[PDB]
C-alpha cells in the first residue's frame, strides 16, 4: 500500500504545515501538523475543554463507528517551544493520502497551551518520530506510520515541504520525479527517539564549504533551522546590520537586505537553501527590522534541522530494519 497527502502553509511565513487526515466512520477530516520530532497523534475534541478552543475542527469520538476508549490510558506532552498538550486515548481508523490504518491511537485533548488555542489553523498533530517518544500511558502506543509500515510498500515516507507553497508527505514510496539529481543517504541514529544525523558541514553563500560534524535531528514540526553559535555567527556576520536580540529573542537583520544562501552537507552531498528562505519577515507589523530563520541551539541541546531546512530538499525518512536519512536537492 502507499498513501500521498499535501501539506499546505499555515500562514505567509511557513511557519507550520498542515495535512488532512481522515479520522473515524463516517470520516472526520482534521488538518494535522506532521511532526517528525514527536510521535504522538493527538486532536482537538468533544473532550478538550471548550474555553481552550478557538477556531479548531474537533473529533467527537462519540460520532464514530469505530471509535474504542482505551481504558484508563492518558497522554502528556511538551514540545520544544514550551507548548503542550493532554488527556485520553481512542483507538480509531485513520486515514492520510488514500493509506489507511486501522486501530490507530489517537489521543484525545483535555487540556491544550495557549499557543494551540490560538492557533486555529491545527486541529492537532500527527507524530512520525519513533514509538519510544509516544507518551501514551501506561502503555505506549505505536505511530501512525510505525502501525503502517508492514503494510507499504517499501517502509518509508518522504517529506518534499514547499516554500510558500504546498508540498507532499507521501508513504511507502518515492516519488523519482520530485527531485534533481540522485539522493543521498546517511546514517540515523534511534537513540534519542529521533530521526538524528550528522552533517557534514556548511557553506555560507558563495563561500567554502567548512568540513566539520553536525549532530542534529530532521524536525518537520519545528520552524527554522537551529545549529551552533559558531555557525550561525559565521552567517550572519555577512549580512550587514545583522545582529543577535536578546530582547527581540535571536538574529535580526535590516529587511531590505539581500541574504545569503546557506549549504549544509549530506555525506559528500549538499543541500542550499536559499537566502529567500531564511527571511521569516518583520520582527512586529511595519518594523523594517526582519527576523533570521537560522538561529543558535544554545541552549536547545540539540541542533534541529527544521522546516527552512527541510524545505530546500526532497527528504526520505527511511524506517526499515536499520533507519537512515536521504536527502536529494529539487
Amino acid at each position: 500500500s502507499t498513501g500521498s497527502a499535501t501539506t499546505t502553509p499555515i500562514d505567509s511565513l511557513d511557519d507550520a504545515y498542515i495535512t488532512p487526515v481522515q479520522i473515524g466512520t463516517p470520516a472526520q477530516t482534521l488538518n494535522l501538523d506532521f511532526d517528525t520530532g514527536s510521535s504522538d497523534l493527538w486532536v482537538f475534541s468533544s473532550e478538550t475543554t471548550a474555553s481552550e478552543v478557538d477556531g479548531q475542527t474537533i473529533y467527537t469520538p462519540s460520532k464514530s463507528t469505530t471509535a474504542k476508549l482505551l481504558s484508563g490510558a492518558t497522554w502528556s506532552i511538551s514540545y520544544g517551544d514550551g507548548s503542550s498538550s493532554s488527556g485520553d486515548v481512542y483507538t480509531d481508523t485513520v486515514s492520510v493520502g488514500g493509506l489507511t490504518v486501522t486501530g490507530q491511537a489517537v489521543e484525545s485533548a483535555k487540556k491544550v497551551s495557549s499557543s494551540f488555542t490560538e492557533d486555529s489553523t491545527i486541529d492537532g498533530l500527527l507524530g512520525l518520530a519513533f514509538s519510544t517518544l509516544n507518551t501514551v500511558s501506561p502503555t505506549q502506543q505505536k505511530t501512525f506510520f510505525d502501525n503502517a509500515k508492514a503494510s507499504l510498500d517499501s517502509p518509508v515516507f518522504t517529506a518534499d515541504l514547499g516554500y510558500h507553497a504546498p508540498g507532499t508527505y507521501n508513504f511507502g514510496f518515492i516519488d523519482t520525479t520530485a527531485y534533481t539529481g540522485s539522493i543521498t543517504y546517511t546514517a540515523v541514529s534511534t537513540k534519542q527517539g529521533f530521526w538524528e544525523w550528522t552533517s557534514t558541514g556548511y557553506a555560507v553563500g558563495s563561500g567554502t564549504f567548512k568540513s566539520t560534524s553536525i549532530d542534529g535531528i530532521a524536525d518537520t514540526g519545528t520552524t527554522l533551522l537551529y545549529l551552533p553559535a559558531t555557525v550561525v555567527s559565521a552567517y550572519w556576520a555577512q549580512v550587514s546590520g545583522a545582529k543577535s536580540s536578546s530582547s527581540v529573542g535571536g538574529y535580526v537583520f535590516p529587511c531590505s537586505a539581500t541574504l545569503p544562501s546557506f549549504t549544509f552537507g549530506v555525506g559528500s552531498a549538499r543541500i542550499v537553501i536559499p537566502g529567500d528562505y531564511i527571511d521569516f519577515g518583520p520582527i512586529s507589523t511595519g518594523s523594517s527590522s526582519c527576523f533570521g530563520g537560522i538561529q543558535s541551539s544554545a541552549g536547545i541541546g540539540i541542533n534541529i534541522f527544521g522546516d527552512v531546512a527541510l524545505k530546500a530538499a526532497f527528504v526520505v525518512f527511511n524506517g526499515a530494519t536499520t533507519p537512515t536519512l536521504g536527502f536529494a536537492s529539487k
